[PDB]
């Protein structure tokens, strides 16, 4: 019969209210600046879909980074520009201050503020349990304002988590896979990294929604708090299921695809196993047991579970006793 349909439990239908425009991005008409107005210093990064360089505006010396887009589809170019838009100004997004035609790739590129970015593979390594439940909340503010805005992002990683933390200063970036939900759509499910792909993804499930980027924020958590990063460290697509399957055990894994009437790609059929879930002290070591709180794994618990609608939205994620402690603004 095919696949049960699913949708969000939450901010279900903030897209057929809002006015067509709003979400109707291929009719969108993109406002253009001058490309002459910045200088570009460095580049800072290569990526499927873009170059990202260090750029001055010569106009008034103010540092800023330039994302020039490469040639993929006029959709997707302004879809990421009207998801932009849409949550400018919203708390902990990039905040995108410019459109330009570059003349090099004949392509717009993106004009964002400047994040005095720690890398990620070495800030990991100093955070405090402390800052990471600080920087934790600053993401869900993140994902809370966009989720209410209709809006997935659906490339949750720490790569597109920019941190300053001499300042403590975090903005979400590279919303270039971002897109709106709409109940009862099938979306692509190529998306994310490999190692912050949610079950959904990995079985093939198509009409997932904003929970998620909630598994994807879980993976973050528990390489964070355990100080292994990636946590869920699979060779490929089938093999990263094997992996959650070791953690998260086999048996509510075929719960999961027995609710939605899905049909597990018999490749699996070899390689998945027979697995328990494990305990979560089997990851604690001396090493990270000053990361490790009974909240931590609690919250945890409630962010990385196999049924998409399960897990806690980030509403409910900023509710939980791990934040507790954390000061707010
Ligand atoms: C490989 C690859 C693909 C896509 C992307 N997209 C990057 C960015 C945005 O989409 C938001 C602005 C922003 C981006 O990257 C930034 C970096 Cl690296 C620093 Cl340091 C910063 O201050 C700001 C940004 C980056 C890298």
């Amino acid at each position: 019969s095919g696949p049960v349909p699913s949708r969000a439990r939450v901010y279900t239908d903030v897209n057929t209210h809002r006015p067509r425009e709003y979400w109707d991005y291929e009719s969108h008409v993109v406002e253009w600046g001058n490309q002459d107005d910045y200088q570009l210093v460095r580049k800072l990064g290569r990526g499927k879909y873009s170059e990202v360089f260090e750029a001055i505006n010569i106009t008034n010396n103010e540092k800023v980074v330039v994302k020039i887009l490469k040639p993929v589809k006029k959709k997707k170019i302004k879809r990421e520009i009207k998801i932009l838009e849409n949550l400018r100004g919203g708390p902990n997004i990039i905040t995108l201050a410019d459109i330009v035609k570059d003349p090099v790739s004949r392509t717009p590129a993106l004009v964002f503020e400047h994040v005095n970015n720690t890398d990620f593979k070495q800030l990991y390594q100093t955070l405090t349990d402390y800052d990471i439940r600080f920087y934790m909340y600053e993401i869900l503010k993140a994902l809370d304002y966009c989720h209410s805005m209709g809006i997935m992002h659906r490339d949750v990683k720490p790569h597109n988590v920019m941190i300053d933390h001499e300042h403590r200063k975090l903005r979400l970036i590279d919303w270039g896979l971002a897109e709106f939900y709409h109940p009862g759509q099938e979306y692509n499910v190529r998306v994310a990294s490999r190692y912050f792909k949610g079950p959904e993804l990995l079985v093939d499930y198509q009409m997932y929604d904003y929970s998620l980027d909630m598994w994807s924020l879980g993976c973050m958590l528990a390489s964070m708090i355990f100080r292994k990063e990636p946590f869920f460290h699979g060779h490929d697509n089938y093999d990263q299921l094997v992996r959650i399957a070791k953690v998260l055990g086999t048996e509510d894994l075929y719960d999961y695809i027995d609710k939605y009437n899905i049909e597990l790609d018999p490749r699996f059929n070899d390689i998945l196993g027979r697995h328990s879930r494990k305990r979560w002290e089997r990851f604690v070591h001396s090493e990270n047991q000053h990361l490790v709180s009974p909240e931590a794994l609690d919250f945890l618990d409630k962010l990385l579970r196999y049924d998409h609608q399960s897990r806690l939205t980030a509403r409910e994620a900023m509710e939980h006793p791990y934040f507790y402690t954390v000061v707010k603004d």
